[PDB]
């Protein structure tokens, strides 16, 4: 198959396990569970990882511990011991521009002032890799965003977040095979 390495965002710590701009971890902690993976700390990695057992070829998961703004050494070290390329992987991030429950997805491109993503944009070479857009909303003005992200979502938007994974979790067959336009139709309903 295609696509190697699925990749959650975060920051570490439990002062942060219920944050906005851990909206990634809380994917793949997720997505884990859908493959009966489990996590061990890879110190060499500079994160948590977890082997997924798939029939066209093992999909390796990783949540890194380097905190946010320096995540791409967690990405760029994985793919290097496993001669990973930037287009075989995708990264699962929050999304400000559009809103909780939304999800969107894409190649490429910018990065909306992520500062997981400009590291990991940086350690790769490249912009070229996967992304996978998690709705969290936004405030009135970005002076405001820093503050935002390193905040609880709290109830509804919480519960929406839960369904905007949900509802990730079985677009990835299509994702994993390569099939970009049949996924983003599914997801953009
Ligand atoms: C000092 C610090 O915390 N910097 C920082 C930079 C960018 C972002 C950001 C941009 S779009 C998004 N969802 N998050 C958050 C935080």
């Amino acid at each position: 198959n295609t696509i190697k390495m699925v990749v959650g965002l975060g920051n570490p710590g439990k002062e942060y396990e219920q944050t906005r701009h851990n909206a990634g971890f809380w994917f793949l902690d997720e997505l884990a569970w859908k493959w009966k993976a489990s996590f061990k700390e890879e110190k060499k990695f500079f994160g948590e990882v977890a082997r997924a057992a798939l029939p066209d070829g093992d999909v390796w998961l990783l949540k890194p511990a380097t905190f946010m703004n320096r995540s791409g050494q967690a990405v760029a070290a994985l793919a290097q011991f496993y001669k990973i390329k930037p287009e075989e992987i995708l990264v699962v991030h929050d999304e400000l521009d559009i809103p909780c429950g939304r999800i969107k997805f894409k190649l490429g491109g910018g990065n909306g002032g992520h500062n997981g993503l400009k590291d990991i944009q940086a350690k790769l070479g490249t912009a070229d890799y996967y992304r996978l857009r998690l709705g969290i909303g936004h405030p009135g003005d970005r002076n405001l965003v820093v503050g935002y992200v390193l905040n609880k979502p709290s109830a509804e938007h919480r519960r929406q977040i839960d369904d905007a994974v949900a509802k990730s979790l079985q677009a990835v067959p299509d994702i994993i095979s390569g099939k970009w336009e049949e996924a983003t139709r599914f997801l953009h309903s």
